[PDB]
């Protein structure tokens, strides 16, 4: 009934798993991302993770439905959700620079949907926490109030608190390169314990907090964007170029010390050292994240 009333206007999608359209249901915008009939195992599990947990919070995207909208030619299997115009933090970073207020908003909102994630509701109607594996800009979308949702749940690991196992995904590829954190680099992660996948996702969310405030406009001086490492790394990194430049190299983003010059700038230089650490179990928590953002919220208005 939802896909079948689905009209697909336009590509505003990437490539990599799958293809995204902006699409019109019953008079409202709708984002829909196609699979093919061959790529259904990433469709399911993405389905898997929307839908067997307790996901709905306003910092993660608004999903709508899975439908095998089966075609007598070809099926095609439909992934539905809401639709921002604003695109990719990564798009939007490119296209407009923000104020101290604009950044905090966007590091927050990405902060709480992440500690939804990461936080585990035991019994009866709970949530199991959850890891993202491949948190980036390109995988945040900013609504139209300024605030931002974590996207693309494909290759998420939920923990099972009960036997204390890890509900492993079903597929054939890894994260982003350029995101991987240190551990995952040198392939010294435990991937059979839960927390060091937790602690993988803050060390990627330093690096998308880093592209936020290198954007963050005061005064008129602000630097272009980049991505994390541009300056170390070519396009479409390979983990040997990344490992280098993280693991052996202990490099990360440079952080300008004229961030110091702003409170607000200080503390998101602060949260970003403490997400950098090699040593996952020294970084900070998303929900302590969010807390001291919280804080620097309501003091700036
Ligand atoms: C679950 C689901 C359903 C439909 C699309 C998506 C979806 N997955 N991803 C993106 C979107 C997306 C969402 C809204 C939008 F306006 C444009 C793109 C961006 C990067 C990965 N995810």
């Amino acid at each position: 009934t939802i896909a079948r009333t689905i009209v697909l206007q336009e590509s505003i999608g990437k490539g990599r798993f799958g293809e995204v359209w902006r699409g019109k249901w019953r008079g409202e915008e709708v984002a829909v991302k196609i699979f093919s009939s061959r790529e259904e195992r990433s469709w399911f599990r993405e389905a898997e993770i929307y839908q067997t947990v307790m996901l709905r919070h306003e910092n993660i995207l608004g999903f709508i439905a899975a439908d095998n909208k089966d075609n007598g030619t070809w099926t095609q299997l439909w992934l539905v959700s809401d639709y921002h115009e604003h695109g990719s933090l990564f798009d939007y970073l490119n296209r407009y620079t923000v104020t101290v207020e604009g950044m905090i908003k966007l590091a927050l909102s990405t902060a709480s949907g992440l500690a939804h994630l990461h936080m585990e509701i035991v019994g009866t109607q709970g949530k199991p926490a959850i890891a993202h594996r491949d948190l980036k800009s390109k995988n945040i979308l900013v609504k139209k109030n300024g605030t931002c949702c974590i996207a693309d749940l494909g290759l998420a690991v939920r923990h099972d608190s009960a036997t204390d196992t890890i509900d492993i995904a079903p597929n054939h590829r890894v994260g982003t390169k350029r995101y991987m954190a240190p551990e995952v680099l040198d392939d010294s992660i435990n991937m059979k314990h839960f927390e060091s996948f937790k602690r993988a996702d803050i060390y990627a969310m330093g690096l998308v907090f880093w592209e936020i405030a290198r954007r963050c406009s005061i005064g008129g001086i602000h630097e272009d964007y980049q991505l994390p490492y541009y300056d170390l790394v070519p396009s479409d990194p390979s983990v040997e170029e990344m490992r280098k430049v993280v693991c052996e190299q202990k490099l990360r983003p440079n952080i300008p010390n004229r961030w110091q010059s702003c409170e607000a700038l200080r503390v998101m230089a602060k949260i970003m050292r403490e997400c950098w650490y090699a040593n996952g179990a020294a970084r900070l928590t998303a929900l302590r994240i969010k807390k001291t953002l919280s804080q620097l919220s309501q003091q700036e208005g």
